[PDB]
């Protein structure tokens, strides 16, 4: 039988501050249900250690969405509220099966748009450089569709072993740290000033596959939203 993520202590803090959305943004499990042992092939404990997310289908997801702690409702914060908002993770990204092209593994999202997606990418050229099998950040600096609305950055080549990530937002600036090294330093988020509906997400969100049957799979060794106010 499939072992539940809540059967160990590692993820209890974030599970107390998240709902699970699967296979769309519809609710799969409340925070209470997650802490109570919700489990399925889409969301189970792998190797006695990893919170594993799986999903197939274009734009489908198996993803945690930040909630107010202790059974609270959906959280919303602003990039310019003066507080540091922080998400940390340690992720084992396995080799992805054929047909999977991009898997978003962490986000800052609002009621209308993704401010930031950290994603695994099979193959893409950025600023005239081709990259394969890598982790990318995609930041929106507008709501348009043209390339001027995005800043897309190679963060790191995918590693077989766990890779640590940290996202920090303070005073309308974004920092991304990968394996302890700052890769994105003070990216401007001021376009989003006054948007009070931002929140963190993490898991597996499957983007532009070439087969809707192909199952994305992502293993978290750690995940937390870090409250700077205690
Ligand atoms: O390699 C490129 O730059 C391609 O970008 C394509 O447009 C992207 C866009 O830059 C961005 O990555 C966007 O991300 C969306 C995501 O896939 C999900 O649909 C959801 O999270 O919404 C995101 C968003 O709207 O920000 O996806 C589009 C896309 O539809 O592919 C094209 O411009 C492409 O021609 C170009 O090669
Ligand atoms: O296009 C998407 O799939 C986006 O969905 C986002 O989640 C929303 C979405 O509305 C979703 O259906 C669900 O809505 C809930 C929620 O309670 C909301 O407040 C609404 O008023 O009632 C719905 C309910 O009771 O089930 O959750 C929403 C949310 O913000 O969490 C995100 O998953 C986006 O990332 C996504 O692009
Ligand atoms: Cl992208």
């Amino acid at each position: 039988f499939l072992t539940a993520v809540s059967s160990i202590d590692t993820f209890l803090p974030v599970l107390n501050e998240a709902k699970l959305q699967w296979p769309t943004s519809a609710l799969a499990a409340s925070s209470e249900e997650l802490l109570g042992g919700y489990v399925g092939s889409q969301f189970y404990l792998q190797d006695g250690k990893y919170m594993q997310f799986q999903i197939a289908g274009s734009s489908n997801r198996c993803e945690l969405r930040q909630m107010i702690p202790d059974g609270g409702s959906e959280i919303g914060w602003a990039v310019d509220d003066g507080t540091t908002h922080t998400a940390t993770s340690s992720i084992v990204v396995p080799e992805q099966v054929d047909g999977v092209e991009e898997v978003t593994i962490m986000q800052i999202h609002s009621g209308e748009a993704p401010q930031l997606r950290i994603s695994w990418i099979r193959s893409k050229s950025l600023d005239g450089v081709a990259y394969e099998d890598f982790i990318m950040s995609t930041v929106r600096i507008g709501t348009g569709d043209s390339s001027d609305n995005f800043v897309k950055t190679h963060l790191a080549d995918r590693t077989a072993g766990a890779m640590s990530f940290q996202i920090d937002v303070k005073d309308s600036k974004l920092t991304i740290t990968v394996n302890g090294n700052v890769v994105v330093n003070g990216q401007d988020l001021s376009f989003w000033d006054g948007t009070d509906s931002c929140y963190f997400k993490a898991g597996a969100y499957n983007n532009n596959p070439t087969s809707e049957s192909a199952t994305a799979r992502i293993k978290f060794a750690a995940l937390a939203w870090v409250d700077h106010h205690h």
